[PDB]
């Protein structure tokens, strides 16, 4: 699973 | 912006 | 699945 | 700008 | 997959 | 995988 | 940004 | 800016 943002 | 893998 | 959004 | 995943 | 480009 | 471009 | 895999 | 992963 992965999860990100920016 | 922004991401979720599942 | 998958959750994104910008 | 680019989200993408498989 | 999926792709989001903006 | 996955991939994000800002 | 910011990213958290598992 | 970019974030990946696999």
């Amino acid at each position: 699973g992965y999860m990100l943002g920016s």
